[PDB]
């Protein structure tokens, strides 16, 4: 669809390139990063490499659909980690340019 | 009188504010009434729909975004603060889906 495609090309171009995006391009290695309650208390990961990925191989049948996926990254984000966290900020800094770019969709 | 903001107004704050999970949502967190004195200095942006409805109302918005983001910090404190398992985050969670999906189908321009 048109809005997928600007999702893909507008939006997640946007958001991969900046310079907060590192920690979400790929999945949280809960086991790399030393986290062993990160699956205990996110039981939906989410991360742009997926959504990439998904957005790449026609996996989503409509925009909200792939919406609903950034948003689940970031909530994921703030239920997890301490407020203090930097990667807090980080993720707030992207979604805000997310919902910026959102609002200039095709209707 | 944008047409988005129009849209936030009729379709998105319509939607939200009479959802049966709205109503912590439809004022201000009141920390004292709630017994959380570590709500304001966790929490530095506190929003609600209550203040979000006034807005719209009273045409304060210059832009959707800017309306949109008010929506957006005021799920994102009930993420930041409440504990994982809280009923509030599922609360606004639900309430969340339901702005992106009508965010979706918002007038552009
Ligand atoms: C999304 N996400 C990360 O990407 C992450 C992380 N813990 C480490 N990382 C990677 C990076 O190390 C310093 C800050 O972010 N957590 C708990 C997380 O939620
Ligand atoms: C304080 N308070 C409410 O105000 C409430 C409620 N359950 C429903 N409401 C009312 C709300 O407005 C009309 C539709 O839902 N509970 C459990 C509650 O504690
Ligand atoms: C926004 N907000 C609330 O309104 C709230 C609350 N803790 C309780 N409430 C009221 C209600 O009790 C059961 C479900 O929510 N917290 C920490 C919060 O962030």
């Amino acid at each position: 669809t048109n809005q997928l495609q600007y999702l893909h090309k507008v939006v997640m171009k946007a958001l991969w390139k900046h310079q907060f995006a590192w920690p979400f391009r790929q999945p949280v290695d809960a086991v790399k990063l030393g986290l062993p309650d990160y699956h205990k208390i996110i039981k939906q990961p989410m991360d742009m490499g997926t959504i990439k990925r998904r957005l790449e191989n026609n996996y989503y049948w409509a925009a909200s659909e792939c919406m609903q996926d950034f948003n689940t990254m970031f909530t994921n984000c703030y239920i997890y980690n301490k407020p203090t966290d930097d990667i807090v900020l980080m993720a707030q800094t992207l979604e805000k340019i997310f919902l910026q770019k959102v609002a200039s969709m095709p209707q």
